[PDB]
């Protein structure tokens, strides 16, 4: 047993593994946008970059998780990180609704991971969630949905110009 | 009869209650024009400030009528603020229709409430709204009747590209 | 449903809107208490501005439940503000008093929220209750009845100059 | 006739003639207030400087009067300035209900005076009082009733710990 281990479950200690890993597909996937926002016969570059930053913030969120585990002291278990689901993601609708559903997904994940923490009576683990994690994911999912909206508003897929005002005006 | 008072007829008085009321149902017909804007199926950002910002106007010209109200010796008497007209407003031309319809009767409100000062005599009365209200009247009607020059002009309300513009350029 | 929606029970949403009318109703009845105070035969300008301030306060608690509605995937529905009631508050102790029962009912309606909240394992609603609610609350309540208690040793209602420098020297 | 004279009565440049005396006999009469509350047996500094700038303002709009008539081409006539109705004003209580009672003489002159512009169709000399005298008085007496009623609470005339008191905190 590590020396600072206290009210630390080894079942949390597990599910933190497992979101951290979750956390870096999240930054994966969004690497991969970025990279097909960038190509010449898509070259949207704002969109690109929206998705670069949040590639960084999700690489972010796992090394907090890494820290966190060695702060209770559990010990950080890595997986692989698998490639994302798609190789191309078709427009900017296409993709943000795929961010969407990634954002809901990494939410969930999260919220099974407080849910362990209360059935675990684990309070500093919930603060944890509550106060670094569940709100920036609120956030983001809002932020991902007002876009969606946006670029429905704006004929995606089929209009070009409004996918070229997007990129312009949005981002 | 308060220490303070000189020719300020009991009408006056209560047509003064009776408008910091309208100005707060103003108020609070913003406040929803807001929210629904800030709506994830909505998400027009610009003009929901731009609504937000017009219910605090409204809620200053409220605080003034009781602050007029004490300095002339009458009694602030509240009622309720009624909910406004609509739950949700339907797009930017919608709202801005009824934002129109809403600052006209306002001024109406206001215009009467003049003629009933100039028919007791009170030009204190005449100069506070005169100089307080009937031209900030004037020039929010005029910004509004413009702002839906130009949403018709933009296609509203078939044409969502039009109404995204309008969100980046004119708010 | 809308697209962001996630972990957010009807029932929640309901009291959401429920517990920003409150809100807007404590506003409301602050503004009546400012009103009071600024009145010629009443004359505490420092009470009076405690009061404008705290009513200003609760608007913007009120706007953060319309924010936080729409972050969720809930929707704003607004009811009347109901009048407050009473139309004259007395005295500076009476009106504190008021405010203390005030912020007691709204201090439990918040409570009640966080109880629902719990019930329907709602962990982000909960957080948001305890970072940006419930101190604020017991802070005001504390603020008021060391108020209370210093208005009772100073003598009101009858003693005139203590109330006098109640004004003067804690507000 | 004067060269620049237009639109101008003759009844209104009496009048005009007239409420400048009235304005130099407030201004006498504060004086008046001001020198009683320097004296020995009296010792109210703070009250004294407030009538003291009181009958400064009061010169001051008797020149504006003057200025005003000369750039209609009316005629300054001057009369006596006539004493205050009192040699000694008792406590500041009582001085300060007969500056009420003057101010609110003085705003009846005003109002009668823009009620002469009105009939004579002379909207620059309503104008005129409007925009630079009665918006003035309303304050002006807001504040001294103000006053006589934290004077009445304080326990004024027989407290004269109360009377300290308000010179310390309140002027
Ligand atoms: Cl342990
Ligand atoms: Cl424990
Ligand atoms: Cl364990
Ligand atoms: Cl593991
Ligand atoms: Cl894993
Ligand atoms: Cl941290
Ligand atoms: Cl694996
Ligand atoms: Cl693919
Ligand atoms: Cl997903
Ligand atoms: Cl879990
Ligand atoms: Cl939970
Ligand atoms: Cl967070
Ligand atoms: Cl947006
Ligand atoms: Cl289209
Ligand atoms: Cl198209
Ligand atoms: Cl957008
Ligand atoms: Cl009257
Ligand atoms: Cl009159
Ligand atoms: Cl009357
Ligand atoms: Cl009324
Ligand atoms: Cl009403
Ligand atoms: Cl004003
Ligand atoms: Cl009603
Ligand atoms: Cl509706
Ligand atoms: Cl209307
Ligand atoms: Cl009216
Ligand atoms: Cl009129
Ligand atoms: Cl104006
Ligand atoms: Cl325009
Ligand atoms: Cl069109
Ligand atoms: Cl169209
Ligand atoms: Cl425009
Ligand atoms: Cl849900
Ligand atoms: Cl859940
Ligand atoms: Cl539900
Ligand atoms: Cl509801
Ligand atoms: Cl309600
Ligand atoms: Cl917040
Ligand atoms: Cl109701
Ligand atoms: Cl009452
Ligand atoms: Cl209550
Ligand atoms: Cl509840
Ligand atoms: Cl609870
Ligand atoms: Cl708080
Ligand atoms: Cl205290
Ligand atoms: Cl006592
Ligand atoms: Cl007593
Ligand atoms: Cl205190
Ligand atoms: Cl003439
Ligand atoms: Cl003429
Ligand atoms: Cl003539
Ligand atoms: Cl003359
Ligand atoms: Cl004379
Ligand atoms: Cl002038
Ligand atoms: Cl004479
Ligand atoms: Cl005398
Ligand atoms: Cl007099
Ligand atoms: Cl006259
Ligand atoms: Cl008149
Ligand atoms: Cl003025
Ligand atoms: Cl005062
Ligand atoms: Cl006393
Ligand atoms: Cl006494
Ligand atoms: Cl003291
Ligand atoms: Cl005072
Ligand atoms: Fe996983
Ligand atoms: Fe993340
Ligand atoms: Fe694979
Ligand atoms: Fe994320
Ligand atoms: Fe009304
Ligand atoms: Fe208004
Ligand atoms: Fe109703
Ligand atoms: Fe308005
Ligand atoms: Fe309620
Ligand atoms: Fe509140
Ligand atoms: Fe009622
Ligand atoms: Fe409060
Ligand atoms: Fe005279
Ligand atoms: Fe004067
Ligand atoms: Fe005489
Ligand atoms: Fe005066
Ligand atoms: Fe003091
Ligand atoms: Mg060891
Ligand atoms: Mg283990
Ligand atoms: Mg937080
Ligand atoms: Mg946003
Ligand atoms: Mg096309
Ligand atoms: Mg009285
Ligand atoms: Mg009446
Ligand atoms: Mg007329
Ligand atoms: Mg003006
Ligand atoms: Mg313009
Ligand atoms: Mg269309
Ligand atoms: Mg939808
Ligand atoms: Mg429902
Ligand atoms: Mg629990
Ligand atoms: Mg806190
Ligand atoms: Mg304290
Ligand atoms: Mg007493
Ligand atoms: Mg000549
Ligand atoms: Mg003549
Ligand atoms: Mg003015
Ligand atoms: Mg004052
Ligand atoms: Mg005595």
């Amino acid at each position: 047993v590590s020396q600072v281990r206290q009210n630390y479950h080894s079942d949390c200690e597990a599910a933190v593994n497992r979101m951290l890993n979750l956390e870096l597909y999240a930054s994966y996937t969004y690497s991969s946008m970025y990279a097909f926002f960038d190509r010449d016969d898509v070259a949207l570059h704002n969109v690109a970059e929206f998705f670069k930053e949040h590639s960084h913030a999700e690489r972010e969120h796992a090394e907090k998780f890494m820290k966190y585990q060695n702060k209770r002291g559990g010990r950080v278990v890595l997986q692989d990180i698998k490639k994302p689901e798609r190789d191309e993601w078709g427009n900017t609708l296409e993709a943000m609704q795929a961010a969407l559903q990634l954002e809901k997904t990494v939410n969930q994940a999260l919220l099974d991971l407080h849910k362990l923490a209360t059935d675990k009576v684990d309070p500093h683990l919930c603060d944890f969630l509550e106060s670094e994690y569940l709100e920036a994911q609120v956030k983001a999912i809002k932020r991902i949905g007002d876009f969606i909206t946006n670029l429905k508003r704006l004929g995606l897929p089929e209009n070009g110009m409004g996918e070229y005002l997007f990129d312009k005006h949005s981002v």
